[PDB]
């Protein structure tokens, strides 16, 4: 956490002429991360590319969480589609969060485009997954779907837990 001293060390071996590489990059685009400092993060990515030091999944999904939590998804969005442009494969993180913030800002229909694209390229989805299409399913009504889902995430052993329930019976309940 003592990033302001790692900045410091990444200027210096710079002005040596020791040139940073892809662990440098992404153990300081990680950190500016976790302490919030989204759009520095952003700037040492756009560096790091400008060099030529490639990218690689950890990277991408650390932005793209950033940008998620943010509720800036149109630029996480087009930072996916630009690690599958380079062949950076997507993972479980990467489609977990953006489903979550799609679902988040209620654009539905899109995070249930991502869920069948996710499973097309055979990245198996999770509880959070589940749990968030459900709650977003079952908020608008969409009762039948909800329940494919659930029993979709049942048949693959991705066991369901309270706030899944919760949901479903909620729907049911009144509707
Ligand atoms: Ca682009």
């Amino acid at each position: 956490g003592r990033l302001e001293e790692a900045l410091e060390l990444f200027e210096e071996m710079k002005e040596k002429g020791i040139v940073p590489d892809v662990v440098t990059y992404t153990t300081l685009i990680s950190g500016l991360g976790k302490a919030g400092r989204l759009e520095e993060a952003l700037e040492l990515f756009e560096e790091m590319k400008e060099k030529g030091i490639v990218p690689n999944v950890v990277t991408y999904n650390t932005l793209i969480s950033g940008l998620g939590k943010a509720g800036r998804l149109e630029e996480a969005l087009e930072l996916f589609e630009e690690m599958k442009e380079k062949g950076i494969v997507p993972d479980v993180v990467t489609y977990t969060t953006l489903i979550s913030g799609l679902g988040k800002a209620g654009r539905l229909e899109e995070a249930l485009e991502l869920f069948e694209e996710m499973k097309e390229k055979g990245i198996v989805p999770n509880v959070v997954t589940y749990n968030t299409l459900i709650s977003g399913l079952g908020k608008a009504g969409r009762l039948e779907e909800a329940l494919e889902l659930f029993e979709e995430m049942k048949e693959k052993g991705i066991v369901p837990d309270v706030v899944t329930y919760t949901t479903l019976i909620s729907g049911l309940g009144k509707a």
